């Protein structure tokens, strides 16, 4: 575990991070895919060898002996609200299993359903709140990663007010 596990916010490419694993935005088929995913697919290409799995799960393959965690959000073009809902919350509860299992003292995460997932919604809010109540119980210090400058105020503000 870490000393005085933390969460914090940076905003740069999930691709240089500075933790012991990385959560990829992955689809369901495995496919380098756009956004975060083709980041992650150019830096650890090796860990999409059998990376496919559902939506609402997160399945791990080691680059090397790096983790990266293969994390499927709904796409909230193809589900109602309440389903989605459903799904991304799942998908964020598996995320926790797995950094549990792995016994890492810091993961890298993005913003899961928050780009082309989005269904062309702002979903900051949504996507941090289940981030949160999957993570509050683990050990790892988070690291968030973002690339625009008002979400990352409003990620350091949501995390700055639970302190
Ligand atoms: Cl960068
Ligand atoms: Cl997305
Ligand atoms: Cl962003």
């Amino acid at each position: 575990g870490a000393m005085a596990p933390s969460y914090r916010v940076k905003r740069m490419d999930i691709a240089k991070n500075d933790e012991e694993c990385v959560v990829n935005a992955a689809n369901p088929r495995g496919l380098p895919g756009d956004g975060v995913c083709k980041a992650v697919y150019k830096k650890w290409p090796e860990s999409f060898k059998n990376s496919a799995t559902p939506v609402g799960t997160a399945k791990t393959v080691m680059c090397g002996t790096y983790p990266v965690i293969h994390a499927v959000g709904p796409n909230f073009s193809n589900y109602t609200e309440s389903e989605g809902d459903r799904e991304l919350a799942a998908a964020y509860r598996e995320v926790a299993k797995e950094v549990t299992r792995l016994g890492v003292n810091s993961v890298a995460i993005p913003l899961l359903s928050t780009g082309v997932y989005s269904g062309g919604k702002d979903r900051l809010t949504q996507s941090l709140n289940h981030l949160f109540t999957a993570m509050d119980s683990t050990d790892a210090d988070v690291v968030i990663y973002c690339r625009d400058k008002e979400w990352e105020k409003k990620i350091s503000e949501a995390i700055q007010m639970r302190t």
